[PDB]
């Protein structure tokens, strides 16, 4: 988060924000529950009511992550349709305009397919989170039994300190305690391992997607440079278009670079 | 007789693990069930040890009292 | 399509072996079924090899004739 020490819900402008004023807030921000509907909210609340207490939060996280994946795939499909129909509109235009919008449509198609691949990786990470949820929520009943048996032992001791069940219940409490402390140890180990692996995978997918999208954007801007933005004076003829070969090579190079990209090929250097 | 259900649970869970492995070796429940089997086994072998100890002590004391 | 039933039998027998091992690991049928599985496997891997060879030859010859 970028907030400086102030009560303001506004952050100090960065270098990009200093370069130009930020655009006004989106006009599509309507008034609603802030999420669109209620069925997924009911699912989330059910995850927050019925599940075991100590696993309830992680089950809710898994459900919300599934919602995020659903929304991401839906918006990727919608972006694909938008690119297709944008190029459809650009078909009946100037030949230069038609070619430029067609190539932009292909680039957005690549962006959509890369989004789909990142979505598959994101679902793999979500499955890992589901696995850690499962193991930890199945290790919870050990401590549940420990708490129940210690409460029963306290109640029996208060009611009848000389009851014969005291010794056997004490052995059982010891046994659940040996079952439980070291189970906590194993749970911590597996939680650390699974969390580290899943988040490393997720961040590798994130950086790969970001770098591929950045390369696509750079190639698209270089190809936009090809577009002739010089206006033609009223009443004049249309100059001939000869950018087929240049955009031809540009899209060829974009595909070649996308094939060539590797995890080590990432040029992002954190400091 | 109250320590018997520990081994009962161990046998039930090992049968369930074998059945799940045969039905679907790649099922996600395999790992959690395996941890639970380990946990019942740690619960059970040493419980057998304690049971042997308490059985020896109680039997010796009771029979010494009876013979006296 | 006539070499397919070899792998069909291999899959059926390996499923039967897994089910028998889960149900009764000490069953006497385990050893004979294991020999039969080995035998179908020797029947099947090298049959895959021969199938690849004949597929390559027939496809190349037929498509060369068609293109001529």
């Amino acid at each position: 988060m970028h907030r400086t020490y102030s009560l303001r819900n506004s952050r100090a402008p960065t270098a990009s924000q200093l370069q130009n004023p930020p655009p006004p807030p989106s006009t599509t921000k309507g008034r609603f529950f802030g999420k669109g509907g209620l069925a997924y909210s009911f699912r989330r609340s059910a995850a927050g009511a019925f599940g075991p207490e100590l696993s309830r939060k992680l089950s809710q996280l898994v459900k919300i992550e599934k919602n995020v994946l659903r929304s991401m795939e839906l918006t990727a499909n919608e972006r694909r349709d938008a690119a297709k129909q944008l190029s459809i509109w650009g078909l009946e235009n100037d030949d230069d305009v038609s070619d430029i919008t067609d190539k932009l449509g292909v680039l957005i198609y690549e962006v959509s397919e890369l989004d789909d691949q990142f979505i598959d990786r994101y679902d793999q990470y979500r499955l890992t989170l589901k696995s850690i949820r499962d193991i930890e929520g199945s290790v919870q009943p050990s401590r549940d039994r420990k708490d129940k048996i210690t409460d029963k032992i306290a109640y029996l001791k208060y009611k009848d300190p000389q009851s014969p069940k005291i010794e056997v219940l004490e052995q059982e409490l010891v046994r659940a305690e040996a079952e439980s402390l070291v189970a906590e140890a194993q749970l911590s180990n597996i939680t650390r391992s699974k969390l580290r692996a899943a988040f490393n995978y997720q961040f590798d997918s994130i950086i790969e997607h970001s770098e591929k999208i950045a390369l696509i954007a750079g190639y698209g801007k270089a190809l936009l440079e090809l577009l002739d933005d010089s206006p033609v004076t009223p009443g004049e003829t249309r100059p001939a278009y000869d950018g087929y070969e240049a955009s031809k090579q540009i899209i060829i190079d974009a595909e070649s670079a996308l094939n060539e990209w590797t995890l080590d090929s990432a040029q992002v250097k954190p400091t």
